[PDB]
């Protein structure tokens, strides 16, 4: 075509290419969004979940087992250390009960 | 003018341009940067905090306080879920507590 046309559009590739790198940048942010939900399920979500359930079977009269993941050594460790509290001084009851009957 | 090369009039029209266009992608890199310490500061505020207090609480009826009030029992996520189990353990405890007491009189 002419000069102006000629000049003008040997940029145009160029300029594709930066926006392509920008695409793909764009695809991995928004990516991080699922990854982070992902995360926090196996992390948080589930631990809290399995210990919720485990309180509820140790308040139901479920002693046997001592409260898992213990040994954790971030906040939920701390927490199920605290359940494990509360899951001797129920199973020291009952057996204390268990000793007075008959 | 004292320019003498066209090559050099032509390609420094666009530098101004291509600098603005460098620095909206400094400034989406430091936006993104900050994501790691505010997702730390939402970690904190909204599971952090109530496990360490629903883990104290925890402890304390385990020490013998029979009458701790559990906190966060009527939040909507799972964080609701456990304290209400914590409720629910709390309220057998105390249970088996007076009637151990109860049963040595
Ligand atoms: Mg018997």
């Amino acid at each position: 075509e002419n000069i102006a046309s000629e000049i003008s559009k040997s940029v145009e590739g160029a300029i594709q290419q930066v926006k392509n790198l920008l695409t793909l940048a764009a695809d991995r942010a928004e990516q991080i969004v699922n990854d982070l939900a992902s995360t926090t399920t196996s992390t948080i979500t589930r631990p809290i979940i399995e210990l919720s359930n485990t309180a509820d079977k140790i308040a139901e009269g479920n002693l046997e087992a001592e409260v898992p993941h213990q040994n954790r050594a971030d906040e939920i460790g701390i927490l199920a250390k605290s359940i494990e509290r509360l899951r001797r001084s129920l199973k020291v009851a009952m057996e204390s009960l268990e000793e007075a009957l008959k």
